[PDB]
């Protein structure tokens, strides 16, 4: 119906970001690596834009708004392309000139890991996701990244409490047929969590074995 | 009052203890040991504590088995977790285990340890009460997010079940605050992180 924080969000939204592959060289675990790296590289720069539009987070210490920025990018990251995926089936919508079957995957010796944001997917898809929601559950999963090195706790706090607030409300009013959606939509930040971690790690294995 | 709150409680395992085996002087592998062997025996508790929960029973021998699989370690982390509150900078495992800062660096530990410390830093921020614990502790359990589970339907049931048992709990006790329960679930998602840290430190043993 209505929640300035919500609305704020939507509009605090990136643009578009597409992959741009490179035609002259092959399909190797190498290209789509390198593809996805810089892809992320050009959505760091891009969240880090954002942020600063969560309401509430520009108030924080630079020294703070970093810790989270620090831990929270790659499910920010993830999240994204979970979502970019609900209208489709089965694969990935990591860039909308990028799409990734079972098979492009298996090429990429990435199957482990999407077949877990698949299932990170599934769930979203089963409870008909709304735009709204993601660009909360997106907020919300940097106000609560639980960064070891927080200065001022008493702040991340007021924030994530700001946020969490815009959620139930907005739930609230649009969905009364489920009392309990927005702690459902929280239940699924764990998944969230353990995507991400899994995803930073195969990263590091990737980076030490070559 | 709430019923499946009362019920949870009333299942809740008797004391555990390490018992740190008189025999090997302390040392990275004492320390280590004295933890496979009080997990081991936790572990057993857990498959029988789980029985109790309120629709837990009623699932296929196949899914409860994969919930058990998953969730374990939240659970065995939720506890020291618990167990710690009343402390400062010490985590207990059990009344004869008690570790402190160094007696974990001299476990390796440090790293391991130091984030379950922080796990307990926002839980004790918020004063978690047994009626919580026993409650997240079922709720992680159910939302363990197994990959390979036959039933999907039933096992949605049991995490709205629970998790109306939370919202309605802090609705009761808790009326100064609409977002508690939201708020407890909320550290879940460090829980399943450390949880997972935790396993993945176990296994790096002596593989790749
Ligand atoms: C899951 C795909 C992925 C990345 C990714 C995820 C979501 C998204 O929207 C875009 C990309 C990925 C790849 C590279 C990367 O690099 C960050 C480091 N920079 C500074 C070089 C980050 C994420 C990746 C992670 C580990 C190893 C290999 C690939
Ligand atoms: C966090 C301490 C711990 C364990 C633990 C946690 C909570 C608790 O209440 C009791 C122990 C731990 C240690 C061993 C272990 O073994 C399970 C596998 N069995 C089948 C051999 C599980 C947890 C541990 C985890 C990884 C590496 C080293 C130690």
């Amino acid at each position: 119906p209505y929640n300035k924080i919500v609305s704020h969000l939507l509009v605090a939204e990136p643009e578009k970001i597409y992959a741009m592959p490179d035609p002259t060289v092959p399909d190797s675990d190498i290209k789509a690596l390198t593809t996805l790296c810089d892809l992320a590289d050009r959505e760091l720069v891009v969240i880090i834009g954002w942020a600063k539009h969560i309401p509430g987070f520009s108030t924080l210490s630079l020294a703070d708004q970093m810790s989270l920025l620090q831990s929270a990018w790659m499910e920010i990251l993830i999240l994204g392309v979970v979502y970019r995926s609900l209208s489709f089936e089965d694969e990935l919508v990591y860039a909308d000139d990028y799409i990734m079957d079972e098979d492009q995957s298996k090429l990429a010796g990435l199957l482990d890991l999407n077949n877990a944001i698949l299932q990170l997917v599934k769930k979203y898809k089963s409870m008909k996701l709304e735009k709204e929601e993601f660009v909360t559950l997106k907020a919300i999963a940097l106000a609560n990244s639980d960064s070891m090195h927080i200065e001022d706790v008493e702040a991340v706090q007021k924030l994530q409490d700001v946020l969490h607030e815009a959620l139930q409300d907005y739930e609230a009013g649009q969905h009364m047929e489920d009392p309990r959606r927005a702690g459902k939509m929280l239940m699924t930040l764990p998944l969230l969590r353990q995507t991400s971690t899994k995803a930073v790690q195969h990263f590091y294995n990737i980076k030490l074995e070559g």
